[PDB]
């Protein structure tokens, strides 16, 4: 119900979203400076700059720009990781990620995780983990 959401939020029921409407939409999720973050995204998708977008721009906006595999997998990834992490660190490492994932048997995750982290530090955070997908 992606669209149903876009139209839903649009109490007006016209078939278009705005900066405030979208702000509220995402806001419904969290409040990690969605105002600014969004402002950036919006302006990104918004080529003209009417300050308002439509279901189309909204759909493309939901992802990022021009590329989306499975956002649900992303939100679900953070959700899970958030569920597991009961220590309350907010951050994770390649050893911890591989340690937990290893349970599954997919070590490749360590390879993709190691390649993803082209820093050499050997650690990552939730913010970096999310933005990493973006
Ligand atoms: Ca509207
Ligand atoms: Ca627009
Ligand atoms: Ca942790
Ligand atoms: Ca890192």
């Amino acid at each position: 119900m992606a669209e149903a959401l876009f139209k839903e939020i649009d109490v007006n029921g016209d078939g278009a979203v705005s900066y405030e409407e979208v702000k509220a939409f995402v806001s419904k999720k969290r409040a990690i400076k969605n105002e600014q973050l969004l402002q950036l995204i919006f302006k990104s998708i918004d080529a003209d700059g009417n300050g308002e977008i439509d279901q189309n721009e909204f759909a493309k906006f939901y992802g990022s720009i021009q590329g989306q595999d499975l956002s649900d997998d992303k939100i679900g990834l953070k959700v899970l990781y958030k569920l597991m992490d009961v220590d309350g660190d907010g951050k994770l490492t390649k050893e911890e990620v591989t340690s937990f994932f290893k349970k599954h048997g997919i070590e490749k995750v360590a390879e993709q995780v190691m390649k993803a982290d082209a820093n050499g530090d050997g650690y990552i955070t939730l913010e970096e983990f999310l933005e990493f997908s973006l």
